[PDB]
């Protein structure tokens, strides 16, 4: 099992939305076996465990601002959507995916002002 | 839900001593090696990649060849214990143990080495 980032650097305009993608291999999807986790500066962004997001562990600064696009998991794409990106959202994100095997990658986000 | 725990997230060790750094994880009955992944890392360097019962030495960073062990007799007790023989200063740093056994979780451990 291997997780891939076709793009490991993203340049997003401030105040944009951003969707950063980690690809993992896809038969039909076994939601009960899949765990997708995203993180940045060791803050819990997304904890997608067997079927859905657990928001009791998501960090304050990401409540109602971060989303894993559920309709894209079927395509073997863990896609993290951060709305209204701020300068602080620049940094190094980590998708960790558990789905049979287990792997992780790094994506770097740089945020321009206008 | 599934959580990895770390009784000690700071290890102060002597130059050239041995160190064993632990991440505990829950186990009910018999340990099911096929369901279990344990991975250890420091500074983006692969140390241990114990997946489905067998260590992978192809992926293991050269600086840990012959130097690093995942203690299999501890796994059964829900304890993932990375053993590093003859620690040098190059071993100080932040270690992550990432564990997949049913759920998934990871923890950090900081390793400080006093000098020779
Ligand atoms: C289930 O939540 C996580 C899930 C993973 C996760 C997700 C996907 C893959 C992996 C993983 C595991 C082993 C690996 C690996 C990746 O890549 C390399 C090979 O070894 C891992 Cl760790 C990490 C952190 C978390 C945060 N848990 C907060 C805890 N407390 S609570 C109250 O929420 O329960």
């Amino acid at each position: 099992f291997t997780v891939t980032v076709p793009k490991d650097l993203y340049v997003v305009e401030y105040g944009s939305n951003m969707t950063i993608e980690c690809k993992f291999p896809v038969k039909q999807l076994d939601l009960a076996a899949l765990i997708v986790y995203w993180e940045m500066e060791d803050k819990n962004i997304i904890q997608f465990v067997h079927g859905e997001e657990d928001l009791k562990v998501q960090h304050s600064s990401y409540r109602q601002r971060a989303r894993l696009l559920k309709d894209q998991l079927s395509l073997g794409n863990a896609a993290l959507q951060i709305t209204d990106v701020k300068l602080q959202d620049a940094g190094v994100y980590r998708c960790m995916i558990s789905y049979g095997g287990a792997d992780y990658k790094r994506i770097t986000v740089k945020v321009n002002a206008p």
